[PDB]
């Protein structure tokens, strides 16, 4: 119905009718929703410009929209628009922000804002555990990989097959076998099934070993 909605708002529009923040919001949030993303930024760039101040969903909104599309740069920079015109994002902002982050290697920048967010009380998903820690997998960096995946495992988080996978090729890398092999079996009690990659490393390892 945002056909009918949008429709109606620009007739309100022609009336000579000033919109409610209101409005704009629920706007932002249902475009952002129905991911027509560009016409949200068209909405929001508009609602910008008549000095109406934006609520903290249409941020989370744009910054999701952003991060889904790829272009992380203008994400940040809503982000920090954001921190200084004083609002507080949600778990899901830094989510995504990480999630990209992690996707274009720029790995340090999202530990930093996962540093960040745990500073101000949020608590991050399994998603952000596995996007930093199979990120910092495939930079070489397996001990800080290890560090969070005790970590995780102590705040009772559950790792699915790609972190399973990322360590133990890893660790097989290292010619950590039996440490591997611990992980292969403990994956195994979790009932997760295993990838090719696996195997082929810890066959390789063993193969090696005897």
């Amino acid at each position: 119905r945002l056909e009918e909605a949008l429709e109606l708002f620009e007739e309100m529009k022609e009336k000579g009718i000033v919109p409610d923040v209101v409005t704009y919001t629920t706007l932002i949030s249902g475009l952002g929703k129905a991911g027509r993303l560009e016409e949200a930024l068209e909405l929001f760039e508009e609602m910008k410009e008549k000095g109406i101040v934006p609520d903290v969903v249409t941020y989370t909104t744009l910054i999701s929209g952003l991060g889904k599309a790829g272009r992380l740069e203008e994400a940040l920079e809503l982000f920090e628009e954001m921190k200084e015109k004083g609002i507080v994002p949600d778990v899901v902002t830094y989510t995504t922000l990480i999630s990209g982050l992690g996707k274009a290697g720029r790995l340090e920048e999202a530990l930093e804002l996962f540093e960040e967010m745990k500073e101000k009380g949020i608590v991050p998903d399994v998603v952000t555990y596995t996007t930093l820690i199979s990120g910092l997998g495939k930079a070489g960096r397996l001990e800080e990989a290890l560090e969070l995946f005790e970590e995780m495992k102590e705040k009772g988080i559950v790792p699915d097959v790609v972190t399973y996978t990322t360590l133990i090729s890893g660790l097989g890398k290292a010619g950590r076998l039996e440490e591997a092999l611990e992980l292969f079996e403990e994956m195994k009690e979790k009932g997760i099934v295993p990838d090719v990659v696996t195997y082929t490393t810890l066959i390789s390892g063993l193969g090696k070993a005897g």
